[PDB]
């Protein structure tokens, strides 16, 4: 990817725009996420403990909405949707998202992805070594309109894929980290590979 040219993206849930920026804007609190590759070259990927449909529909059914939830949230809807419920479709859907968090502008963004990086993971990733590329990342979403930004850059961590493969039941970010290659299904595949291909390939 060159700088602040911008690649786009669709999917039956979203629209994303992927474009290289030389500095994250400061101006407020912002989203900083890692295309993290272990050290045996896997790509990292979490599937969030919290569906966002589901959490759309806390915040406000559509039935295209239950093709993205989780199965606990479906259970939990669809025993107000009907009465003595004891199953429903079940999608074997997972949300996934880059690893990463909130960064103020008090922190540099190499400690903010140290820290949330060691968060997410229960204490297991390191950083190794850094990319020098950043990615402005803006979503959005098709159904309720909503856009969201956040920045990424490359972590190539110390970690195996192996020693990444259980995760916490505390964990309130994710519910576990994956390869991103075991969701070659999810409709975010193509945009997911796609950062992770110029953020590597930029290294090399
Ligand atoms: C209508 O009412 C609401 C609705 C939602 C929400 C949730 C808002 N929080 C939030 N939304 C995000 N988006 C954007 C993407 C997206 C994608 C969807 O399908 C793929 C989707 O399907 C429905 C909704 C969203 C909202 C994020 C995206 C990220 O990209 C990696 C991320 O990194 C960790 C974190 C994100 N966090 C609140 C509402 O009430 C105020
Ligand atoms: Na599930
Ligand atoms: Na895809």
């Amino acid at each position: 990817i060159t700088m602040d040219e911008e690649v786009i993206f669709e999917t039956p849930r979203e629209l994303i725009s992927i474009k290289r920026i030389k500095d994250i804007p400061r101006s407020k609190d912002t989203h900083v996420f890692a295309a993290c590759i272990t050290s045996d070259g896997y790509p990292l990927i979490g599937a969030r403990r919290t569906s966002f449909a589901f959490q759309a529909i806390l915040s406000q059914v559509s039935t295209k909405l239950l093709r993205f939830m989780y199965y606990n949230e479906l259970r939990e809807i669809f025993r107000r949707l009907r009465k003595g419920s004891i199953n429903n479709i079940d999608p074997h859907f997972e949300e996934l998202i880059l690893l990463g968090g909130k960064l103020d502008k008090k922190e540099s963004i190499k400690d903010c992805l140290r820290r949330e990086l060691k968060e997410e993971s229960d204490e297991r990733i390191t950083v190794k070594e850094f990319g020098n590329v950043i990615l402005k990342l803006t979503t959005r979403d098709k159904l309720f309109n909503k856009v969201y930004i956040g920045y990424c850059m490359a972590c190539f961590i110390n970690q195996s894929l192996e020693d990444l493969s259980h995760t916490s039941i505390y964990n309130v970010e994710i519910r576990k980290i994956k390869s991103l290659n075991d969701c070659i299904n999810d409709d975010k595949y193509e945009y997911l590979s796609y950062i992770y291909n110029m953020l590597v390939n930029s290294k090399l």
